[PDB]
């Protein structure tokens, strides 16, 4: 009974052709041609980096990795706290079809080895503070041939930086605006291998392309308006950070980052950078329900606070009230679904609804002992189907088939119901 399968609407704008790297490249080139356009801002050290800087260095890294010898058969790891440099190797790799495996930078050596034993990288990009851990892992995973330091200008402790790596490999006369990203099959070529012992989640380029249609949707994402700024405290190596940020870059927004949470910096940054949209991890919502300092800042530019999910009905309402917002912009997604597949539509927040099925997707709820599909206001297991579902867990077809059934439905593990307006609620 199709009336019991909720479907997203058609996307505001039609899904664009091209790999995720081609689409990012094309949009970034354009912002690059407008001097002063800010891509990232590090709120701790107060430095901005523009789209022209970001674009040029991303293109240079892509060409350098290609000349070094990386192609679609290789993976890289990016292991770092949020920083201005984080997305440089991510973009460079997407531009040439090299899969990117972000490794949690607070994993100790063991969970790190487990993660990198799955992704099997040839090159690892690391911040200065992660170098020791990577060197200790490399002792056990000889596939790691090359370690490149992200947040350094010069070489660092005998390792090249992104800058000196690039200078070692670029041909003479290299032109960043003549460069053309690689073209390849966006269903078969993996863009990201995300962690969730954790497993590795392979996400084809297609899934990011679909995200890029949601991100700029006026209903399911953020409308492209000039001088939009986002404050993001979420980790870039996790799906909430990775896939919002990639979409913010497509949109030309200013991504103000923090790599560690502090109350006064966070609030002062909302005020002073006139943030329109702020992202919080789940336990930062409980924090802000306790906060009283909110009242002392001018937050009149703030339009939304977005959660990654699903929040408790109470904590959600408490936060929305302290920030004088009508509600929280909720998402529900898993690492296995790339990003959010139920999202609060812009304007149309409800109570403790998580939101509505995004474009390209389907969702249903099924009876828990039988697998049968349910009708409205009935509680069952949330299942979703659509082109952001992962290709599978890396080297683990059994965990894959356990999650995703033969008709392509992912079984989320969560209990839900949908209502007469087609809003979903996680219970």
């Amino acid at each position: 009974d199709a009336k019991n399968i909720k479907k997203g609407p058609a996307p505001f704008y039609p899904l664009e052709d091209g790999t995720a790297g081609e689409q990012l490249h094309k949009a970034m080139k354009r912002y690059a041609l407008v001097p002063g356009t800010i891509a990232f801002t590090d709120a701790h050290i107060e430095v901005n980096i523009t789209y022209a800087e970001y674009f040029e260095m991303s293109v240079r890294l892509a060409e350098a990795m290609k000349r070094y010898g990386l192609n679609t058969n290789h993976r890289i790891v990016v292991c770092s706290e949020n920083s201005l440099q984080f997305f440089m190797p991510v973009l460079g790799a997407l531009f040439i079809g090299v899969a990117v495996a972000p490794a949690n930078d607070i994993y100790n050596e063991r969970e790190l080895l487990n993660s990198m034993n799955i992704s099997q990288p040839t090159v690892v990009f690391v911040s200065k503070k992660g170098l020791q851990k990577i060197l200790n892992v490399q002792k056990k995973l000889p596939i790691i041939q090359k370690i490149i330091i992200m947040d350094s200008k010069t070489d660092y402790q005998g390792f090249q930086s992104m800058y000196t790596f690039v200078t070692s490999h670029l041909p003479p006369g290299f032109n960043e605006y003549d460069f053309v990203p690689e073209s390849f099959d966006r269903d078969k070529t993996i863009a990201l291998i995300m962690n969730s012992l954790p497993k590795g989640v392979a996400l084809p380029h297609r899934t990011a392309c679909v995200r890029f249609s949601h991100a700029r949707d006026p209903i399911f994402g953020n409308q492209i308006i000039p001088d939009t700024a986002i404050l993001s405290v979420v980790p870039f190596h996790h799906g909430f950070g990775m896939f919002t940020t990639l979409g913010y870059l497509i949109c030309g927004f200013r991504v103000v980052l923090m790599y560690r949470f502090e109350e006064e910096l966070f609030l002062r940054s909302l005020q002073d950078y006139k943030i329109q949209s702020a992202l919080l991890v789940p336990t930062l919502f409980s924090f802000f329900a306790k906060s009283t300092l909110i009242d002392k800042y001018d937050l009149s530019n703030l339009h939304e606070i977005a959660s990654g999910g699903p929040l408790s009905k109470e904590v959600g309402e408490a936060v929305a009230k302290r920030f004088h917002l009508p509600g929280i912009r909720q998402g529900y997604g898993l690492t296995e679904t790339t990003s959010a597949i139920l999202i609060t539509p812009e304007g149309d927040d409800k109570p403790g609804a998580v939101g509505k099925v995004v474009p390209f997707f389907e969702a249903k709820v099924v009876d828990l002992d039988t697998g049968k599909t349910l009708g409205v206001n009935q509680r069952g297991e949330l299942c979703v189907r659509g082109p952001m579902i992962m290709s599978g867990y890396v080297n683990n077809p059994e965990a894959t088939n356990a999650l995703i059934d033969k008709d392509g439905w992912l079984h989320s593990g969560d209990i839900a119901y949908w209502d007469e307006d087609e809003h979903f609620f996680i219970v």
